[PDB]
């Protein structure tokens, strides 16, 4: 599994939830979905992927949210 193809499948899964509490989430996700579409990004997507992963921790413990098992291995697959 690459960068996009992760990406867009934890997207789809939690687009799936139909809870408002992932709203900024997805919002986020989308610029993601956009850059590594990128060529600077295309080569060397890790950094990038670093601060998503980041961010869904920080994020998640500041709202309280929690991820499924599902989702959360979609993200260990990121890290």
């Amino acid at each position: 599994k690459n960068a996009k193809q992760i990406v867009h499948e934890l997207y789809n899964d939690i687009s799936i939830s139909k809870d408002p509490k992932y709203s900024d989430i997805l919002e986020v996700m989308q610029k993601v979905y956009l850059k590594l579409e990128k060529q600077k990004y295309e080569l060397d997507p890790s950094p990038l992927i670093n601060r998503l992963v980041n961010y869904l921790y920080f994020t998640a413990y500041t709202n309280k949210i929690r991820f499924t098992e599902y989702q959360e291995e979609l993200i260990r697959n990121m890290s």
